[PDB]
């Protein structure tokens, strides 16, 4: 089993990816299991609810008492450096909060790191059935 460990906000910066004090020392996390559109790459350009993905994460973060990041049990950093986590806010998983509004779609199931990845499905596929945000 996982555990979290508390976090603290320093800035969001996109739809799936935040920057947090860990342990002490600066940090940018990417959310495992999803992916949120594009908004800073100029191979994509701003696609269609980056702005909103952007926006929700952010809001969400930024309210948040207590912010809580859970390793997974495979790789814990991406070639990038940075973090793959789920990540907490008030006890609310973001990543699911994604993927559940329409925000995200469950993507990179990635080097053992698949704890949630049924849990993500699911609300993924309620999403879709709802035809919300990028499902619409
Ligand atoms: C979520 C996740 C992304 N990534 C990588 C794959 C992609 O690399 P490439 O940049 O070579 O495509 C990129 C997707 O993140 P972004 O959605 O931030 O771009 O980061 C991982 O390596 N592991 C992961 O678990
Ligand atoms: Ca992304």
């Amino acid at each position: 089993k996982l555990h979290k460990e508390p976090a603290t906000l320093i800035k969001a910066i996109d739809g799936d990816t935040v920057k947090l004090m860990y342990k002490g020392q600066p940090m940018t996390f990417r959310l495992l299991l999803v992916d949120t559109p594009e908004t800073k790459h100029p191979k994509k350009g701003v696609e269609k609810y980056g702005p909103e993905a952007s926006a929700f994460t952010k809001k969400m973060v930024e309210n948040a008492k207590k912010i809580e990041v859970e390793f997974d049990k495979g790789q814990r950093t991406d070639k990038y450096g940075r973090g793959l986590a789920y990540i907490y806010a008030d006890g609310k998983m973001v990543n699911e909060a994604l993927v559940r509004q329409g925000l995200a779609k469950v993507a990179y199931v990635y080097k053992g790191n698949n704890t949630h990845e049924q849990h993500l499905r699911k609300s993924e596929a309620q999403a879709k059935k709802e035809k919300l945000n990028i499902w619409s």
